[PDB]
Formats: structure tokens, sequence, C-alpha cells
């Protein structure tokens, strides 16, 4: 029952400062423009200890499956090859991606009927809000 409140199908309803977050990450112009337009569907499911997060969009579809605390390989929407670890900290999913000596942290939290995603790359935060689809 660890992620019960995250499970489901979610749709992006708002975004703030995502272009700047992507600039800090190192995303190029064209990918920032097209990725920034996307209105992804996030589908979160749990089967035993394995959590799956799928993102479906017009630009790219992504999928990760993982066990909490156990590092894995991820290919991001912008085609970075990263080493990721996802943990639960006080009811917040905390996702750290490492690549090329860089790091970004993505936090996912339930707040009211929303799933709030906070993405941080050095000093820059983007906040992305999802509602149930
Ligand atoms: C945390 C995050 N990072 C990035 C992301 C995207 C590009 C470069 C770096 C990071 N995208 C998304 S959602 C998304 C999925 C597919 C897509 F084609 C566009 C957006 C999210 C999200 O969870 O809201």
């Amino acid at each position: 029952h660890m992620c019960d409140a995250f499970v489901g199908t979610w749709k992006l309803v708002s975004s703030e400062n995502f272009d700047d977050y992507m600039k800090e990450v190192g995303v190029g112009f064209a990918t920032r423009k097209v990725a920034g337009m996307a209105k992804p569907n996030m589908i979160i499911s749990v089967n035993g200890d394995v959590i799956t997060i799928k993102s479906e969009s017009t630009f790219k579809n992504t999928e990760i499956s993982f066990i909490l605390g156990q590092e894995f390989d991820e290919v991001t929407a912008d085609d970075r090859k990263v080493k990721s670890t996802i943990t639960l900290d006080g009811g917040v999913l905390v996702h750290v991606q490492k690549w090329d000596g860089k790091s970004t942290t993505i936090k996912r939290k339930r707040e009211d009927d929303k799933l709030v995603v906070e993405c941080v790359m050095k000093g820059v935060t983007s906040t992305r809000v999802y509602e149930r689809a």
C-alpha cells in the first residue's frame, strides 16, 4: 500500500518555469520548445515491490520500473542516459538522476486532489501539477 495515493492516471494541468529548468539541465532549443508544449499523461502503478511510472505524450513516451532505494538506468524524454534512484521520504517520492557529473532531483507529492511534481536543477525549480485523468 506504499504508493497507494500515487497510483492512477494523471494529466498535466499546469507548469511553471519548465523552460528554465530544462535550460539548466542542458536541453537544446528544439527539444525544449517541443517538450515544453507537451501535456503528458502520467500512469503510475504498483505490482508487489515494483513501481512503474509511464509518461505518454505527443513528443515522447517514457517508462520506468523500479524498486525503492535500488538504482537503475533511465532514458529521459530528452534522451539523457542517467542513473536514477527513487526513494519514499515522508510520503514524497524523491527521484535523483545522475549523469555526466550532474544531478537533478524530482519530487512527487500528493496535495489535495493533485499530484505535484517539483523538478530542481541547481538553483532552478519547476513545478508541474497533474490532476486525475
Ligand atoms: C520531471 C519531468 N521532466 C521532464 C523532462 C522533459 C524534457 C527534458 C528534461 C526533463 N518531463 C516531464 S513530463 C514530459 C514527458 C514527456 C515529454 F515529451 C515532455 C514532458 C516531467 C514530469 O514529470 O512532468
